[PDB]
């Protein structure tokens, strides 16, 4: 323990805070709700951590203490106020205990005190640990890829990079959390640690890193959002993806191994477009065997071994396709020439081939991306400078064979790499690297992927959900994975049911080679291939809304959002009652099936659906079932073709036409789905979808407004699109506009304005006519969101909607206002009428309680449970006061005896 302060003085530049061990501290107030402590033993203050070599010189911070400039700290005085110092400025009164040295903080806005050290500091075997207030209702985020986790309060997680890629490891660590109390912290380190939110003692939260050093970076902020802005300006803004990066990868290795003829049913046998199947050896497994060798490019009488093969079969089963990595497999390569040239041009030759099919060359790594001489490479050396200048590489894989030191090595490597991708190309590509174990700092340059794991089993999927959420939590909202895993397979539903969630996420990958089964979109059979088409024709479609919350997550909210971002106010929305569900922006709730609990007609059945906001009305997105929010749902059936997506009513959704790649989206048209539910608002964000233009103000937003009744209510309904705001290369001015609104009635009448100016439109006969002309509007009641999956499903899945078309106009120089009156979305509410209208000991498990006495409702633990369908209700997931109320046709009861 450093001991009391003795003294704290405004030097020229920050606050010194003089111990009575002599130790002391440097606080550097950066704004007015942003400070760095640095309590540093050796005296040098210097301004950047010591990384973990000295080559690693990419840092953690993406804005110098300098670049805040020095109004917050000129605008801070220190002050003696008998048993504390005190630091005060408009934002924080930072007060220091002067016999016990504790430092707490008063947030001026609430005028609470939101951090509170109970203990000192503690520097004891070679940690740094700091000891706060833990209160009865603070939630904690962060730690990064802390996998199978995201709300951590009474437990513990290690800041560590632990190369283990399964559930309770961190495939990313980040020394970065945050409290609910309104407040986070990076520790400004590059060294390992242990957050302890109250394990045992739940008034006590520790921090611990190894070292000798205390440096951290204070924020504090009153919300969620803020908190990550906060962080994202200290430790830099979330690149934003190229347009191609939100849609499925394949990753393979095409130049090293060698397919050999076998009877159908050998042990990992693959058949090929030739009728024959053929089982993959590496070289040194051939034995005795002869085989085709792969190439890249199938110009060695091996094409359908090739990886233009592979595109062709993508195109093939017309299954979208951003980007394609050859070479992911170790000492694969890329070329078989004797060369790096030769190789290089072999990769060119491939790019020049995957891009006249829209598809996007990205590579692995398992090295240093550069040739110990790049003016003379060897064989077998890699020259990322010339994959992108002369083979059109665009994107990059970090193998934890690279990265795998973790801390500084990571964050250099993704650094220098971004740095190549834009300087070869003079900012024509923007980055796309895919890394893991990572640190504060690494979302500047590259999104995470969580490792290896096994797929084809239920736990692939339960384990991930909250993995995503903490990442995101963490500030890193690029995040992905393997479709149904590198290893195993061989599980129809569980393959199913990930292309069905991830296509609410931002990457994907089909990472293969490894497993059970080939991984791509059509392993499996027919029915599950055309479910993943499906399912990711819908990402493609959702591409503007998808590409918007992007640019959102680039200072702001991440696109996977916790409960608890989105419904702040709920206690549900932060504890593990959110762990298998999350918000895609703010408009779609996805609440996957991540187990294989099931009826005997194979309905998965969905357990726990919190539905957040009891005036909040969620509709599925796929079939406009309504369901009233401030209920948790058990018991909930869910088909295969099915997963669990409620639309937020209220929301505007941009989409567009379904395509395999963004260079087939139609940049002439623009569309919106819309859940008109009173007064919301969305901002379209779109750019060159490639370049670094987006920097440097080459962009585009497009503001929607839908003012409406409120759900299920009759009024006139006004959509607003407002001009195009910016320009970037290739801009499309001109362009038509649809909307389909969801609407249960045909409206009274339908009327545009096109920049002040009337545009008369007529009502479209049929569909037919609708989708023939312009200027009109259609009330539909065979309106499909998904025409693939309603033809996978083998249900029609319409729904109503009043569909509105415009001609071409210029987006810029003239606005949309069309007016609905005798606008109405209305549908039977599930819960929607909340109107007032014993323990089965036998059944007691070591976990689970059964309580016996249309529908019914159970309050667990202060959370009200609902869908309960028969005349008992089992709750579990424990290591509790039950009130029970019956559900009819006119409203509920009131609650019975606790
Ligand atoms: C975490 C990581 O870098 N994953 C890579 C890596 O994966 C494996 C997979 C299996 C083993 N093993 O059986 O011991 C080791 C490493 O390299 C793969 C190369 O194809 C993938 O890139 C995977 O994502």
């Amino acid at each position: 323990s450093v001991g009391a302060i003795v003294s704290i003085e405004k030097a020229e530049k920050n606050f010194v805070i003089t111990y009575a061990s002599g130790k002391k501290a440097q606080i550097s107030i950066l704004n007015d709700h942003l400070f760095r402590y640095h309590l540093d033993p050796t005296g040098k203050f210097e301004e950047y951590p010591t990384p973990n070599d000295p080559k690693h010189v990419a840092k953690i911070t993406a804005k110098t203490m300098a670049d805040y400039g020095t109004q917050a700290f000129e605008q801070t005085n220190v002050t003696d106020s008998g048993n504390q110092f005190i630091l005060e400025n408009n934002g924080l009164k930072i007060i220091f205990e002067k016999e016990s040295a504790l430092m707490k903080v008063l947030d001026k806005k609430k005028n609470q005190v939101i951090l509170e050290e109970t203990a000192p500091l503690s520097f004891k075997n070679d940690k740094a640990t700091q000891t706060l207030k833990q209160s009865s209702q603070e939630n904690y985020f962060g730690g990064g890829t802390q996998n199978g986790r995201f709300t951590h309060k009474g437990t513990a997680i290690q800041i560590v990079n632990t190369n283990n890629w399964v559930d309770g490891g961190v495939a990313s660590p980040n020394p970065f959390y945050w409290s609910t109390a309104g407040y986070g912290v990076v520790r400004n380190t590059w060294k390992p640690g242990n957050y302890d939110f109250g394990s045992h003692d739940p008034q006590t939260t520790t921090t611990t890193h190894e070292g000798t050093d205390f440096d951290a970076f204070y924020f504090f902020n009153d919300s969620s959002a803020g908190i990550l802005k906060d962080y994202y300006e200290l430790t830099g803004k979330p690149a934003l993806m190229p347009e191609y990066g939100f849609y499925e990868a394949h990753l393979n290795a095409y130049n090293r191994d060698y397919w050999v003829k076998v009877a159908e049913g050998t042990a990992g046998a693959v058949k090929f477009e030739d009728g024959n199947f053929y089982k993959e050896y590496q070289p040194g497994d051939l034995g005795n065997l002869n085989g085709t060798l792969e190439s890249l490019n199938g110009e060695k009488e091996n094409y359908q071994f090739s990886a233009r093969a592979v595109i062709d079969r993508y195109k093939k089963n017309d299954m979208p396709l951003g980007w394609f990595l050859p070479n992911d497999g170790y000492g694969a390569g890329y070329g078989q020439t004797d060369s790096l040239d030769g190789d290089v041009q072999n990769l060119k030759e491939f790019t020049d081939y995957a891009q006249a099919n829209g598809v996007e060359v990205g590579l692995w790594t398992q090295s240093n991306l550069h040739p110990a001489d790049p003016k003379n490479p060897k064989k077998g050396e890699r020259d990322i400078a010339k994959e992108v200048s002369v083979a059109g590489v665009k994107a990059l894989k970090t193998a934890v064979a690279w990265v795998g030191y973790g801390y500084s090595f990571g964050l250099n490597g993704v650094e220098d790499a971004a740095n190549v991708f834009v300087k070869e190309t003079d900012g024509a590509v923007r980055p796309m690297i895919v890394s893991l174990d990572g640190w504060a700092g690494t979302q500047r340059h590259a999104g995470i992927w969580t490792g290896d794991q096994t797929g084809g089993q239920w736990e692939y999927i339960r384990f991930h959900i909250p993995t995503y959420i903490g990442t995101s939590l963490s500030g890193q909202p690029n995040v992905g994975s393997d479709m149904d895993g590198i290893f195993g397979g061989k599980n129809k539903e569980v393959n199913i049911r990930d292309f069905q969630w991830k296509t609410f996420t931002p990457v994907q990958l089909n990472m293969d080679g490894w497993g059970s089964n080939p991984k791509t979109p059509f392993a499996f059979d027919q029915e599950a291939t055309d479910l993943n088409r499906a399912y990711l024709k819908l990402k493609s479609m959702m591409m503007p809304y998808n590409y918007s919350i992007a640019k959102e997550s680039v200072d702001g909210l991440p696109m996977v959002r916790a409960m608890a971002l989105e419904f702040p106010n709920e206690g549900t929305a932060y504890t593990k009652d959110s762990q298998y569900q999350y918000m895609w922006g703010p408009n779609l709730l996805v609440a996957p099936i991540y187990n294989g609990n099931q009826d005997e007609a194979g309905n998965s059945i969905r357990d726990g659906i919190y539905l957040p906001d009891e005036k909040q009305v969620w509709v599925d997105l796929f079939t406009g079932e309504k369901y009233q929010g401030g209920r948790v749902l058990n018991g909930v059936k869910t088909p295969l073709w099915k997963v669990p997506v409620f639309v937020k009513d209220g929301s505007i959704i941009p989409m567009t036409n379904p395509n395999n790649n963004p260079k087939e989206i139609q940049r002439d048209q623009r569309s919106f789905l819309i859940y008109p539910n009173g007064a919301t608002s969305f901002n379209m964000y779109e750019d060159d979808g490639i370049s670094t233009s987006y920097e440097a103000g080459q962009s585009a937003t497009t503001k929607i407004n839908s003012q409406g009744p409120k759900s299920n209510e009759k009024g006139d309904l006004t959509v607003t699109i407002e001009p195009t705001k910016g320009s970037y290369k290739d801009f499309v001015d001109e362009r038509s506009t649809t909307l389909d609104l969801l609407a249960s009635e045909a409206p009274e009448s339908v009327t545009a304005m096109v920049g002040g100016t009337e545009v008369t439109l007529k009502q479209a006969a049929n569909k037919e006519e609708f989708l023939a002309g312009t200027n009109l509007y259609y009330f539909d009641k065979e309106f499909q969101v998904n025409q693939y999956l309603s033809e996978a499903s083998g249900e029609k899945l319409n729904q109503s909607a009043l569909s509105v078309k415009l001609a071409k106009q210029s987006v810029t120089a003239k606005d949309v206002q069309i007016t609905v009156k005798g606008f109405i979305n209305k549908g039977t509410v599930d819960g929607g009428n909340t109107t007032v209208d014993a323990i089965n000991e036998e059944k007691t498990t070591p976990s689970s309680l059964t309580l016996q006495w249309t529908s019914y409702e159970v309050e667990r633990d202060g959370t009200v449970f609902g869908n309960i369908q028969t005349n008992t209700a089992t709750f579990d997931g424990f290591s509790h006061t039950f009130r029970v109320r019956a559900v009819g046709k006119n409203g509920v009861s009131e609650w019975s005896e606790p």
